[PDB]
């Protein structure tokens, strides 16, 4: 438990020493496009070892507090870069992401996957399923492990499953707002939704469900019995300390509902703005910063899911809410922002007449249901 | 009192309608030089303003935490700055501070101060003080504000002496490697030593115990008497809530005699890496640069002191030394190692041996004091 409580001024001192050697000892390129991002990067570093060593620890302490403490300094950083890069012209952004990776900054090709749908086909006699080959991708591995680890981050069924399905609807009323979008109804159903609740919703319940009733009874790792308690210890250090599962009861009040509506549209919002990033920045789908950018997004919003929920559910008169809560609802105005302004005339679309006549008939059935529930509580 | 408990989600939405604004519903203008201070300077405010409205509360309250945070949030972006000008080549981060400045990054003119000695001199008839008036400059009021602060900042009259007294001596074997100093004795004791002794410290330690002599009971600024009673909350809401006096006893272990020193260290390299940025930066003395660094140096300076006497006065086994200690040591030791690395041939010449031998003895005379605490601790 050494690293547990270790000493500061140890890391001041080793930082200290190391930045100095690889600056002085070392000799400097005489070119400054190296050393632009060579001291870019040591800020960075400087920023996040300061801050693992010295925030403040979040609702999260197992494995260890200076985990969350890191993917908080991320979030700062992360907010600052989109900022930085909102507040220029398109092209000279582009070019930032190509200073970034040599890469980026040039026109990728545009292709549609929804283009062949009844899979029930015979134009391809040798392989029947050669429509499904194509769209059994990465996309649906993909598809477990993220609406797994939204379900540990929400902990809740109806939230969970409302939410999947106005995303899924979201999506379909974007295909034509953004070209890319091109996926059949079977595809868009069975093999999303469906699979989702078959398998990463149901998993994330079977998982809450089993490690809420477990006693978190914890001790030394010198004190426990020989190499099988040894082993158990190891594995088990990486099971959670002890947590309380959310329960959103929106029909008890009206800033409770507008808060869970709230939160709902920003969850939807996260997903809207990853896919429109991952569009007009022209960065590819298999860039890397995009997987960068969806670990960062699953650590930090279930801390800050964790967060507001422990906001939302006090009983003190004024409480502040988490930093982590602050810095993601930041992060997605500041993303929605940047999406906005860099491509508006393909955002500016206007919806379909047969698709909005559905969206309109929503908006007027959850007027209904509001004015119902206003109803109901003033005869009570 | 509404400002002192008021929302968070308020300033964010405050802060997200202003950059849109400011961003979309404007015009960008088509050039990077512009576009990118533009956006360097908002990623500072929104940094600054995330960190007023949810950093940590420093032991200083009075007269708003926020005001703490804000110096925080300085330190930490005038820290990152320090490292990505370290990270550069010389010349090309004399041209970055032209960016801050466009008139930066030229050699500007060296003169001497200390040039005329001997006050009494019949050189000049007609004014006897002739050499007394070029000295006159605004140094001189800068002295007495500079101690005092200082000296609130370290609440002892000890050490304050033994700092300035250090730090003049320190001063004096610094003449031959950096030009600029010239100084003659009267100029460089009654001038500086007498005043700032005679004046600021001891308004400074005057303040001190006035001000530690008061009862600190507070009130509402609407249950107080009449117009003289809010004249009276006023002007008292910037007087300090209490404090705690520093009493720095170092002749009782060995640890705290080091730690001692370790600040008095501190505090010396302080001013001389001060003198030294000034100089090696290429930047005028008058330039605003180093006034603001003044100001944000006596503030952190205070916070960091006292941050540090608390890590020192524990009584716990284990206790982590407060953010803005930390700051402010990582602060120094960037700005001392910019000062190795942007002019080693200047600070490298070797000292004076009349002065060298000065220093050998004052050294042989602090291990002969060490060796026989150490006897007497022996003894007793
Ligand atoms: C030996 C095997 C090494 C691998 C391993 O997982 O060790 C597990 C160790 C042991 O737990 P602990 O720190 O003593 O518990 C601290 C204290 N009792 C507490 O829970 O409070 O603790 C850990 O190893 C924790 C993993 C740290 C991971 C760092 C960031 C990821
Ligand atoms: C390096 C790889 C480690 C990746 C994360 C490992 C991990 O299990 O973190 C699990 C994290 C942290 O939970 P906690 O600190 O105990 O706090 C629980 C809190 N009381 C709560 O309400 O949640 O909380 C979670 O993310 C919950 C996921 C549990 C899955 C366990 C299987
Ligand atoms: C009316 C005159 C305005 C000028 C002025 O100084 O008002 C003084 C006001 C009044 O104190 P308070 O906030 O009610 O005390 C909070 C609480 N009772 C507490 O001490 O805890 O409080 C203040 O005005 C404090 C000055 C804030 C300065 C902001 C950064 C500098
Ligand atoms: C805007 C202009 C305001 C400039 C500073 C005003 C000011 O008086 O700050 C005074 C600051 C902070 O005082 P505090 O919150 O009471 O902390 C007391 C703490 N417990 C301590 O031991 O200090 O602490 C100090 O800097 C002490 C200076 C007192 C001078 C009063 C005359
Ligand atoms: C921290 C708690 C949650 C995680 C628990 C364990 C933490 C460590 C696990 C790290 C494992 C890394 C996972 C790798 C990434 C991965 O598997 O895929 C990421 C998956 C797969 O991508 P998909 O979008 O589903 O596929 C697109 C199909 N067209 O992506 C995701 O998970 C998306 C997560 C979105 C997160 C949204 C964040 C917003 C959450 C809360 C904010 C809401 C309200 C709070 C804010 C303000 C309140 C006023
Ligand atoms: C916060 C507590 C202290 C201030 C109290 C009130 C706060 C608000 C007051 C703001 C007023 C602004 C003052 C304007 C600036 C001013 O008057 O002059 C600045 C003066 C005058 O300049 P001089 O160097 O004296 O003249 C040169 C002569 N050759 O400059 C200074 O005050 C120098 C201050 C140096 C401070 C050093 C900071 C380091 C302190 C502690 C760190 C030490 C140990 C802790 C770190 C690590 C521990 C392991
Ligand atoms: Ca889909
Ligand atoms: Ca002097």
């Amino acid at each position: 438990t050494f690293f547990w409580r270790a000493h500061t001024l140890t890391v001041l001192f080793i930082l200290t020493c190391t930045l100095g050697y690889v600056t002085l000892l070392e000799e400097t390129p005489q070119d400054t496009a190296y050393n632009t991002k060579r001291g870019i990067v040591a800020s960075i570093l400087v920023f996040l070892c300061f801050g693992v060593t010295q925030a403040k620890d979040g609702p999260f302490s197992r494995p260890h507090p200076a985990y969350w403490r890191f993917w908080l300094c991320v979030s700062v950083v992360y907010e600052l870069f989109l900022i930085f890069i909102l507040f220029q012209t398109v092209q000279d952004g582009r070019q930032f992401l190509k200073y970034v990776d040599p890469k980026l900054g040039v026109p990728l090709p545009e292709r549609d996957y929804g283009g062949n749908c009844l899979i029930y086909d015979p134009d391809n006699e040798t392989d029947p399923f050669h429509n499904i080959w194509d769209k059994l991708d990465g996309f649906v591995p993909a598809h477990f492990l993220g609406w797994y680890l939204k379900t540990l981050m929400i902990r809740d069924w109806w939230m969970c499953m409302i939410i999947s399905v106005m995303f899924e609807f979201l999506e379909y009323s974007l295909e034509h707002q953004l070209p890319n979008f091109s996926e059949c109804w079977w595809d868009h159903w069975i093999m999303d939704v469906l699979v989702c609740n078959g398998l990463g919703i149901y998993c994330g319940m079977k998982t809450l469900e089993w490690l809420s009733l477990k006693t978190y009874k914890w001790q030394g790792l010198w004190n426990i019995p020989t190499y099988k308690g040894k082993m158990k210890r190891i594995a088990f250090q990486f099971t959670p300390y002890s947590w309380v599962r959310f329960e959103w009861k929106p029909a008890s009040s009206l800033r409770r509902w507008l808060a869970v509506c709230g939160i709902i549209l920003v969850f939807l919002l996260a997903e809207l703005n990853t896919f429109y990033l991952k569009f007009v920045l022209w960065m590819p789908p298999e860039h890397y910063l995009v997987l960068l950018r969806l670990v960062f997004f699953v650590n930090v919003g279930g801390v800050a899911m964790r967060e507001i929920y422990d906001f939302m559910d006090d009983p003190k008169p004024h409480k502040k809410l988490g930093p982590q809560a602050w810095l993601v609802a930041a992060i997605t105005a500041t993303e929605l922002l940047i999406v906005v302004k860099y491509d508006p005339h393909t955002l500016t679309l206007s919806l379909p007449f047969y698709i909005s006549q559905c969206w309109t008939l929503g908006s007027v059935l959850a007027l209904t249901w509001t004015v119902w529930r206003f109803f109901l509580r003033d005869i009570t």
